């Protein structure tokens, strides 16, 4: 690779974009793009499936953040690809890890890994845990994860740039959540039974700033959105 | 007796006190005090238990506009006393009625009644139901209760003043909740089992603006306060 690694950053996430802009300031020989479905205003857009040859020619590393789908096989063939996933691989791989970890008690955190042909699966370069508190919501754990992502990436950047790491596969496969798994959690069945703790975990997992995630339908057919506000005694 | 009725209002609640002040424009011979329990800024105090004899001598009618001090027998027995109560008697008498009605499905509303030795008991002069929607909390219901209280009082004030009504006791005793019943409800047991509906009713019942009412203790012993935000979908 040597001393001049040309880097393509791909992300649709607002925090990771901001981090990428800081990396570009440090690195220089870097372009930062979003996908055809990103919502970052003014950020150049790249359809990776259609631009493979061009990417393989121009860049020495592709560094994605919070990637949701597989890369083209040819891209993997042609160029080193690394992803930054805001989960603790291999637990709750896939969509919105802290939502699922609030519910199931698995670790959450940030994982830098090589990209293979399974989602959030390839060999791990670096990772960092984020402890979840009994008062946390999705929103509050996520803000900490974004801080962790920044710290972790900045710590390991030169090694990622230089390829001077040796990544290691996780010992187990873990589990994967899909977009549809999140959507399925949103509907609250008023007749569902459980413990109060189970229900509070559900609510706090679906609480993320003012997103209208959780809803129920009342006996008259009216939909009602729900979120919780949790505050530890101090 | 119209203007010849000399009225005392005892009130410990900001909304009820504002209503009392408004009534003072409609009726000259009316005094407004808070009890020793009140924390209303600038409002003069009257200790009802110490001042019973003078109250009975000087007034023709005593109104409790959410007075927190219990009226002793000598007061209630010696002058007509009327309560304006933010519950629908005889259901969930006593403390914070809408909290308990959100959970149990009993009616809530406002009741104006003559006072006797029991709490929120006695002949009903007027009352009005407040509906509770699936998205309501204690705070949202209570705000409507204060609007209902103002409506009902303004409607019935002349009859109340003059004692011209024919009041009727409720046919059943209903049920009574005290401050301790609310303190106990506050604490959420994480191992309690129930329906999601039942749980949401508990949380919204304990949700009232930014009051830190509901709490649980986590596995490590840390207390955590909880409230819910419910928003119905707009058409
Ligand atoms: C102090 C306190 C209040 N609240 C809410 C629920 C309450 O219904 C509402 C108003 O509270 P408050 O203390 O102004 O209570 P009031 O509305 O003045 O009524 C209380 O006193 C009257 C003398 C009695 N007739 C009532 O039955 C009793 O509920 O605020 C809370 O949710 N938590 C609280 O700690
Ligand atoms: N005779 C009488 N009947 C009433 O219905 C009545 C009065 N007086 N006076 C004004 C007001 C008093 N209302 C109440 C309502 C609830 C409690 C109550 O829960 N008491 C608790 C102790 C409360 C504390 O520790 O702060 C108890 O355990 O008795 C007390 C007074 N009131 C109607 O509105
Ligand atoms: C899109 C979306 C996100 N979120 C929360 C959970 C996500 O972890 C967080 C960040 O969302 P987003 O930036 O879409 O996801 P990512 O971290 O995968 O780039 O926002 C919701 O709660 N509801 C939603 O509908
Ligand atoms: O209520 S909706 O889910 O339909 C719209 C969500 C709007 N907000 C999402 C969260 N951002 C803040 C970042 O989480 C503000 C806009
Ligand atoms: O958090 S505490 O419950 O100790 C105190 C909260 C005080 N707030 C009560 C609600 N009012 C608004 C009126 O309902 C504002 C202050
Ligand atoms: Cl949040
Ligand atoms: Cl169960
Ligand atoms: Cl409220
Ligand atoms: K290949
Ligand atoms: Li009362
Ligand atoms: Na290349
Ligand atoms: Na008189
Ligand atoms: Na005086
Ligand atoms: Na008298």
């Amino acid at each position: 690779q040597g001393h001049m690694v040309t880097i393509l950053i791909l992300t649709d996430n607002v925090h990771a974009h901001a981090l990428a802009v800081d990396l570009q300031a440090r690195h220089g020989d870097m372009d930062v793009y979003q996908s055809p479905i990103g919502q970052l205003p003014g950020v150049p857009r790249c359809d990776v499936a259609e631009r493979v040859a061009e990417i393989v020619e121009r860049y020495d590393l592709v560094l994605s953040f919070h990637c949701k789908q597989r890369f083209p096989a040819a891209l993997i063939d042609g160029v080193r690809c690394v992803n930054v996933h805001p989960g603790f691989n291999p637990y709750n791989r896939g969509w919105f890890p802290q939502v699922f970890s609030i519910i199931d008690g698995q670790k959450v955190g940030v994982t830098i890994h090589e990209i293979d042909d399974q989602l959030d699966h390839g060999p791990i370069i670096a990772q960092r845990e984020c402890a979840i508190e009994s008062w946390d919501s999705s929103g509050s754990v996520y803000a900490r994860l974004m801080d962790i992502e920044r710290e972790l990436v900045l710590e390991h950047f030169d090694a990622i740039r230089d390829g001077s790491y040796t990544a290691k596969s996780p010992a187990t496969e873990g589990n994967l959540n899909l977009k549809k798994d999140f959507e399925q959690l949103r509907r609250l069945d008023l007749n569902e039974r459980g413990t109060f703790g189970h229900f509070l975990n559900r609510l706090r997992a679906l609480t993320h700033d003012d997103f209208r995630n959780a809803w129920f339908v009342d006996a008259s057919g009216r939909k009602v959105f729900v979120r919780v506000v949790l505050e530890p005694e101090k």
